[PDB]
């Protein structure tokens, strides 16, 4: 078998499952661990966007009630070390101890935020486990399916600690852990004692190159196989080669910018709603993702289902409006500083420059403070940045409630003071089943999302990454890469 060689635009800081949740951390943890259910982004020759979910590390599960599912096990699974995957394991993963409680916040910061009601996990024997909340959750089965679920060791887990098994990870994955060496590269090799479909790579490497156009010109010389985080506007040139090429999709993310409410320019939903009110998305769209990214009604995606809304109208552009706000408002002509990792999402750059134009006809001077990994100052040393969320849910529950609920760092750490209606609402959606009353909620917090504008909406990126001809591999619709049924040369 041939060793992958990938070309990205960053790494995590840490292989622990959910510290590793990003943009860059799920397509190297999706290959080292599994969840008990997963995703057939593949089923009935869907291109990559199949909404299917597939037994996984669970053979079957059951919901017992309003607030409890219980699952059965593949039986035999061995984590890379040998050991069996029990219904310990699987316990372990979801517990207070590890995820959710109290003694959890210093080992996975977001653990609780990300989390739901949870109840301690019930081990019925070794193959089975029931997974309960203290209030009733309809969420549980697409909370298991998702990159907060991904299965670690109990033994292994906590003999090292969260920091540690972080930097040497076991999973009972496809790819198993060779080296971690931080901010450079990740190398992972073929688990041949797999459970599902065997890998067809020998080694995985994913080496960080933070310059596009470096990362470009890697693919050409054949140092990588496949490279990651591209736009629209590299296309032409790669499909020019008779033997590279492009492959792009849409993904369930969106990107935006947000504030440091916390910073007394911010304070106020004027300057914020003012800066929202003057973004022409559709020129940016236009011309930076050459009409292949989608701009959403709101915060609202075609993922979330029965929590969807597709009579929603598109999100409100008034030059004229921002500019009578601004005038309104206590800003003076001071510039604010808009914080970016450079390219760490495609376009960052290129987008920001057309929105400081787009500000200076509104009054406002924005400053692009670009930073490399590592050199992201204390919060009070910024006011803008840009930042992007997986909607990681089949329901409206992600992400505006965990990032933007009233136990979410927007609120928390950076100083969002949400209405007092919408954390209600965000109460209500938790525990309520799929209604009238539910829908009309979700449909509340977007108003109240759009009015006070703690983060502004960009759009759907069109994920782009270009390969080899001779490596087969199609993108999904979420920001990871799948190599399960979907890895192969020659
Ligand atoms: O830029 C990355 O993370 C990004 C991550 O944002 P993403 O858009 O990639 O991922 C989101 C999630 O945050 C979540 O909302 C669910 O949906 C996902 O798409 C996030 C957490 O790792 O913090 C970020 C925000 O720009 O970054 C910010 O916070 C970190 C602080 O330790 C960085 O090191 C800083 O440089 C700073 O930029 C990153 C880069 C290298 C290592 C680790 C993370």
């Amino acid at each position: 078998r041939r060793a992958l060689r990938l070309g990205v635009n960053g790494l995590p800081n840490s292989l622990e499952p959910v510290n590793a949740i990003s943009n860059v951390g799920p397509r190297i943890v999706n290959q080292i661990f599994d969840t008990l259910i997963a995703r057939d982004f593949f089923a009935k020759g869907a291109p990559g966007n199949a909404i299917d979910l597939v037994p996984a590390l669970a053979e079957s599960w059951e919901r017992i009630d309003e607030k409890s599912v219980r699952f059965k096990l593949r039986q035999k699974v061995m984590f890379h070390d040998g050991v069996e995957l029990t219904a310990d394991d699987v316990a372990y993963t979801f517990s207070s101890e590890r995820l959710w409680g109290p003694e959890a916040i210093k080992k996975i910061p977001l653990g609780k935020s990300y989390s739901l009601d949870f109840d301690e996990p019930v081990v019925e024997d070794k193959y089975t486990v029931t997974l309960r909340t203290k209030t009733p959750s309809y969420l549980i089965e697409t909370f298991v399916a998702s990159w907060m679920s991904r299965i670690v060791p109990k033994e292994y887990y906590k003999k090292l600690g969260a920091v540690d098994f972080g930097n040497k990870p076991v999973g009972t994955g496809p790819y198993k852990f060779v080296e971690f060496v931080a901010g450079d590269r990740v190398v992972l090799e073929a688990n041949d004692a797999y459970w599902g479909p065997k890998p067809t790579a020998s080694k995985i490497t994913y080496q960080i190159v933070a310059e596009p156009a470096t990362r470009v010109a890697g693919l050409i010389s054949g140092e990588y196989d496949i490279i990651t985080t591209l736009t629209p506007d590299d296309i032409q040139l790669i499909n020019s080669y008779p033997d590279l090429e492009t492959r792009g999709t849409l993904i369930e993310n969106f990107h935006m910018f947000t504030f440091n409410m916390n910073q007394e320019v911010f304070k106020d939903k004027k300057l914020r709603r003012a800066l929202a009110l003057a973004v022409n998305r559709p020129i940016m769209v236009e011309a930076l993702w050459k009409k292949q990214a989608s701009i959403p009604a709101g915060f609202n995606f075609p993922n979330y289902g029965e929590t969807f809304d597709p009579k929603r109208k598109a999100m409100e552009y008034n030059v004229e409006e921002a500019k009578r706000l601004v005038k309104e408002s206590g800003y003076d002509g001071t510039p604010i500083t808009y914080h970016t990792m450079g390219n760490y999402y495609a376009n960052a750059m290129p987008a920001l420059m057309m929105m400081i134009e787009m500000w200076k006809q509104i009054g406002v001077n924005v400053v692009m403070k670009t930073y490399a990994p590592g050199s992201f100052p204390p919060d009070n040393q910024t006011w803008m940045r840009n930042w992007s969320n997986g909607q990681w849910m089949t329901d409206a529950y992600a992400t505006i409630v965990p990032e933007f609920g009233p136990n979410g760092q927007v609120q928390k750490r950076w100083g969002w003071k949400a209405p007092a209606e919408f954390n209600e609402l965000c109460q209500k959606v938790t525990v309520l089943p799929n209604g009238k009353e539910r829908f009309d909620a979700y449909n509340r917090m977007r108003d109240i999302f759009e009015e006070e504008a703690p983060a502004v909406i960009l759009y759907q990126p069109y994920d782009v990454y270009a390969a080899r001809k001779d490596v087969h591999w199609k993108p999904v619709s979420f920001e990871m890469m799948e190599f399960r049924n979907n890895l192969s040369f020659g």
